[PDB]
């Protein structure tokens, strides 16, 4: 795997989709909702994504249930990660929530979701019910049961948006930012996920802490080296915000990301810039990618007998109906 996530036009892998992927800067696909008809077309793709790269490779998805679910038809429906803590059932349903999340991914030849969302509180409009809780312990009480399903089916797991997005409250200049003079709770809850070894990757918040770092936290030396890997430890992988939302053109503001200290880039929803990367940007491995790569395999077919996916999408079914 090389460092490079990007992304492809449809349902179906073009003549030229096909010539990226086998570059081996690529590191990984990540899918969007244009990139689903159905169950057996999805299925075909990602069969035709791992054939063109002829080698291992990533296969990811923004799946966290509610206002971001890529895949719902023909798929169970995931509620916002915000429920489970409504239910006085909370953790046991954030597992089954998670579980079966992952599961039905697996099931149909997708590596990993981005999840979950640690953000705390629900006043940022953009975050909003995707927030486990307003609180460290409701926040870190929900996702641990999220994590630990995810985990249960063998889904590498991604904490994001570090070091928290949930307090961005504001809004007239291109990056968002957070003023407050101290973010020590929402940082809490990364530590303590990273402290019990649960994220094997994460993702930071495009998001300027002006009382510590002039960088927006997804390109910032501090954030991500300093913070990330010297003052907590994390031993995972670092991925970029896409890098497509200064610092220069595609290759420049990769190459930046990377010096920042991640480990691999996202460039979504501009072809040219990718290729430019591709073409222009010395190439890189990140072997330790391996890791994120999915630990089982079975279909829908096989999943479908597991009372637990009986139970779990029943039971997220009826989550969803009782807090419209």
């Amino acid at each position: 795997m090389g460092p490079l996530w990007l992304d492809v036009a449809g349902y179906e892998l073009s003549a030229e989709d096909r010539a990226i992927l086998a570059h081996p800067t690529v590191g990984g696909v990540i899918l969007f909702g244009r990139n689903y008809h159905d169950n057996q077309q999805l299925l075909a793709l990602n069969k035709a994504i791992r054939q063109a790269a002829a080698r291992p490779i990533l296969i990811g998805v923004d799946q966290e249930g509610g206002r971001v679910q890529r895949f719902r038809e023909g798929f169970s429906r995931i509620p916002p990660a915000q429920y489970y803590a409504r239910a006085e059932n909370g953790v046991e349903l954030a597992e089954q929530g998670g579980w079966l999340m992952a599961a039905e991914l697996i099931a149909h030849d997708v590596d990993l979701s981005f999840a979950p969302v640690l953000d705390m509180g629900f006043a940022c409009k953009a975050i909003g019910n995707r927030a486990f809780g307003e609180d460290v312990q409701t926040v870190l009480k929900h996702s641990s049961a999220f994590l630990r399903g995810m985990k249960a089916v063998g889904m590498a797991t991604t904490g994001k948006h570090f070091p928290g997005h949930g307090a961005v409250i504001a809004d007239h200049l291109e990056t968002p930012y957070d003023e407050r003079e101290t973010i020590a709770q929402d940082m809490a809850i990364f530590r303590a996920q990273i402290e019990a070894g649960v994220l094997d990757a994460m993702m930071p918040a495009h998001v300027v802490y002006p009382h510590y770092d002039a960088q927006p936290a997804s390109g910032s030396s501090y954030w991500l080296k300093q913070v990330l890997r010297e003052e907590l430890g994390f031993k995972g992988i670092v991925f970029s915000d896409d890098l497509s939302m200064v610092m220069g053109g595609p290759v420049e503001r990769s190459h930046q990301a990377l010096v920042a200290g991640c480990d691999m880039i996202l460039i979504c929803n501009k072809r040219e810039a990718a290729v430019e990367v591709l073409d222009n940007l010395p190439i890189m491995e990140v072997p330790q990618a391996e890791a994120l790569l999915k630990k089982q395999q079975f279909s829908y077919s096989e999943l479908k007998r597991l009372e637990r996916w009986q139970q779990a999408s029943a039971n997220m079914q009826r989550l969803i109906e009782q807090f419209s």
